[PDB]
């Protein structure tokens, strides 16, 4: 099985579940049932930012997402993650749409990775920065739904012609290359990522959301994971 | 009076102005006896890393101090500087010598400043790097005995030409441009600070030890701020 | 007595001092005549972006001028820095206007600077990026009409309350810190400038431009600077 | 066939083939003839470093290698690589030796791209930065001979337990992630490469020399590159 780690902006509650009874943010470990999560006021049609960090120094892992001129919505929780994940992830965007939909628009990613070693300035580094996907985007996974190119927008789930957002669709985009997330003689180590978006709903209610992930390389969409799976877990457990 | 926010390497233990009984790393905020503090196994003649961050998220100021193949110490305070320190500061790194000495060099100090607002993209940032100080840097402000040059690297206290530290010595260096440490506006604001220093002390016990500081623009140091002061504080209250 | 490196975005034609017929843009060492300019093709009232690079290998200065969907204006020269300017130098933005006006408003501006002397991964960087100006932008010097606060822009030259621009007006905006842009021992050193504006003229022609500059630390806009000398130059010379 | 272009650090003249009669750093483009040589004072045991930088403003690919305290090697050539090379492309270090040896160890290699297309800060970046190499390194394709982990180095040829270099050996290290070097709707495009190694030769010449290239992103290590092939081209065409 996968290993996940995720920062999801559900925008369905699915009380039976576990969700709260309204639109929210959390983090998932390993389970869509989140260790923690924070109430969101998602805006339909507005285009809104992500953020979220983490060091092993505090061994937090933290979010916030907002619009413009609006209060943001901030989440944290407590973890090792070099108890959790795996030496080498790959990191990615996923989206699912069940009897409900809106459009997972992504219009900009971008991560940043740093790994000091017990060693005068011995940091490994990587960064990456999309504000455009094109038609042939080579350094991305595109796994299910998603597709590069629309607008140079990175739509995650299925969008018909006419713009309008499809139900019982899932879709994940990875980065190419694989993630050093930790090293047991690492010093520090960190990550940041970013990435903003626009959650578009004609139908009665938004759903399910967007997630940033972490996972082990080979991770592919759980077969049947739309709705409220996020496209990252195989059941509701 | 200067408003003073610091991470100290503490070579000397003052217990009488409530320092622990060992060598130690802490955060001051006003005051020089320490919110926070760690214990610091330090090395004599060995050069070392200090890497300091801070993210208006978790609104936690951490640091950790290593050598290499060593374990390191870290030290982690929850603040949020918004309250304590103003909307414009200077950073600089401080160091002093009283009865007993250790040589304050400074090998490598870089720093990163990151403010985004409520807009796209919109963030703006401050980066500064030196792996190297000339004879005649002009974008530090160096105070008191502080002097670049020798060997490339900065000397915080006095040390004399044959190599030997001096004792009641005091001295700093603040970058010449004011950083905008945070924003009412700001969704997320964050800074890290990384050096690399070389402590070494001939006589009995090494003193006193660096500092990480920030400050009010026009912060100098205090008369009389020698020893166990860092050069950062007037009294030991 | 000031030695000035600038790329113009020279908005209105003085042939009767050098000019080309034609809106150009071009490289200035240390006079308005430039050494080299290159027709291009204005946009009243859009946001253009210009940037501007050097690097010690090529001794050569590039700028290219584009707006979205349009082609751009590029310039180049061979000229070697080391000969031209003194090792610490400052950087800014001038504009002006005269008998004819136009707006010179900045929108964004980062600068990245980096020298690489005779050593192991030792380099000496410098980066500030500015997206949005503040009321009290205590890292910038402000000279002449500069003003910054007004919709978080940068207005480089007087601009009224209903918005419209003022004939002779003349203003610079410098970044604080003093930038080491060479050294004799340096293997590599390079600079990027990357700014966006928008000129809007409401009057019969636009004038007089807009023009990124390197300077002595202590450069002030000479006396009656306005117009043609693009408040960079004491004369036509 | 793969389409190459590589800087070589030519360490064993092969005059039959158009080498020069002495040690020098080249640009080769499709072919091991370089299209254009510099005279290179190689120092046997020293750990050199070596600068890459190309932009499409000068469309000029040029290159530097330098010792601490020695003089530098400089080699540039006009190109446009829009006509060279495909849209996406693999970069990597290759090394290879034939009758006489030499250790081709990478002790760090960072690189960094840009891409700006028509529009508004949207630029397209990827950056990675290499100062460690692990047992394990996930993100980097090694192919022949090459090896990582060797005291935290990488090792493009074969090199024995006692650390000396094997004769007829080649060894390569690329990227895993696919890199957009152009774009036809970019206004400007620009990557640079960093990279330190150490060329130590016991035998009697040293041969026969480190590349950096830039190929097809399925590009594999042509049948009998060793020696003067440099693990890069089929032939001496
Ligand atoms: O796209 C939203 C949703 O679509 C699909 O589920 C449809 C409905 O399925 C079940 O009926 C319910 O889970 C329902 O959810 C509502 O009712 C629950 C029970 O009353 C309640 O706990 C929930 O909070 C909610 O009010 C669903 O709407 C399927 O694709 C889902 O995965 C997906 O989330
Ligand atoms: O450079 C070290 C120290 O030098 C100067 O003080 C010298 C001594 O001054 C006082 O005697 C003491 O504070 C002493 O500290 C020791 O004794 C204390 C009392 O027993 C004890 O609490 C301390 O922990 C320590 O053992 C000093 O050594 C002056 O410049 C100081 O600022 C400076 O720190
Ligand atoms: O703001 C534009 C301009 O305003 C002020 O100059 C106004 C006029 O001053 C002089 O008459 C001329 O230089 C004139 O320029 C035009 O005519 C010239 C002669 O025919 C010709 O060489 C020029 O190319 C141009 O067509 C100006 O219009 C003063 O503030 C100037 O510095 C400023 O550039
Ligand atoms: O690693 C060096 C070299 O080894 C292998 O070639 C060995 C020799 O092969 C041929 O004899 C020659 O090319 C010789 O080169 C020398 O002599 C040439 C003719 O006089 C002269 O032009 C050359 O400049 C050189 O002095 C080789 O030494 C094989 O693996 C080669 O690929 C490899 O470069
Ligand atoms: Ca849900
Ligand atoms: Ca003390
Ligand atoms: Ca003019
Ligand atoms: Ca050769
Ligand atoms: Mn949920
Ligand atoms: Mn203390
Ligand atoms: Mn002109
Ligand atoms: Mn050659």
């Amino acid at each position: 099985a996968d290993t996940i780690v995720a920062v999801e902006l559900d925008t369905y509650p699915n009380t039976d579940i576990g969700d709260p009874s309204y639109p929210h943010i959390g983090i998932d470990i390993k389970s869509v049932r989140s260790k923690k999560t924070a109430k969101w006021n998602m805006q339909n049609g507005k285009v809104g930012t992500a953020h979220i960090i983490y060091n092993s120094v505090d061994k937090r892992l933290s979010a916030v997402v907002s619009y413009p001129n609006a209060d943001s919505a901030t989440v944290s929780y407590d973890v090792d993650l070099d108890n959790v994940l795996p030496e080498w992830v790959r990191v990615g965007l996923s989206a699912s749409t069940g009897l409900y939909k809106e459009t997972n628009t992504i219009l900009s990613w971008s991560f940043t990775s740093k790994l000091k070693s017990n060693s005068t300035h011995e940091t490994n580094a990587l960064h990456f920065m999309f504000n455009q996907f094109s038609k042939d985007q080579k350094d991305l996974i595109l796994q299910g739904d998603a597709t590069t190119g629309t607008d140079g927008n990175l739509e995650l789930t299925r969008v018909s012609s006419n713009g309008s957002p499809q139900g019982s669709s899932v879709g994940r985009a990875l980065f190419y290359a694989p993630v050093h997330i930790w090293e047991s003689s690492a010093v520090v180590a960190s990550f940041e990522a970013t990435f903003t978006f626009l959650i578009k709903s004609p139908d009665s209610h938004p759903a399910d959301g967007i997630a940033f992930f972490i996972s082990n390389i080979d991770s592919s969409i759980p077969s049947g994971s739309t709705g409220r799976l996020l496209g990252l877990f195989p059941d509701a457990n």
